[PDB]
């Protein structure tokens, strides 16, 4: 048993929900958020510019001192930083990005990720301005991710749209 609410059941170890992951990772505070990404960790917009604003920056502090140690992340890869106020941990996912020109195929490989740890809540990789269809986004999640996640989805429009096609 979890502190998750509200949550529709895909599959065994999928949920899903119409939600706006920065208020949800607020309330529950789980184990580990999943950041969408980029290689440079600079939290612009989208999902990252939003966690980010809701640390009062401090997610953007830490990244920087972590690019400047280690330099930028692989495309598919991670990094496990804090959560600050949000999570435990926060885990660091690069999806491709589509607008760059990067490859899809490496949706997988980002997805993988999520099996280093046993719960997390996410949203849908590559997904908003990184270009991806959402549809073909959570096919790969519900393919790939074998632990439990809990996908958090902003636009309710989209919600509906990709449980009324979910195979
Ligand atoms: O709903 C989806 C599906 C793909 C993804 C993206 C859409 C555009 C770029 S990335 N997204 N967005 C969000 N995901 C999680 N929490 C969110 N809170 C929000 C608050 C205001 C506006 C948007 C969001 C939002």
């Amino acid at each position: 048993v979890n502190s998750f609410s509200g949550y529709l059941k895909l599959t065994d170890n999928v949920y899903i929900k119409n939600a706006d992951i920065v208020e949800e990772a607020k309330k529950v505070k789980p184990t580990v958020v999943v950041n969408a990404a980029n290689v440079y960790l600079k939290h612009g917009g989208g999902v990252a510019g939003a966690l980010n604003k809701a640390t009062n920056n401090a997610m953007q502090v830490e990244s920087d001192d972590y690019i400047a140690t280690n330099g930028p992340l692989k495309v598919g890869g991670s990094c496990v930083l804090s959560g600050h106020n949000l999570a435990k941990h926060c885990l660091h996912v690069v999806g491709p990005n589509v607008n760059k020109g990067e490859d899809i195929q490496l949706l997988k490989s980002a997805y993988e990720n999520f099996n280093q740890h046993e719960v997390l809540l996410a949203p849908l990789l590559s997904a908003g301005i990184f270009g991806a269809d959402p549809i073909h986004s959570l096919r790969v999640c519900v393919d790939t991710v074998r632990t439990n996640v809990y996908l958090a989805v902003f636009d309710k429009n989209l919600y509906d749209k990709l449980v009324s096609s979910f195979l």
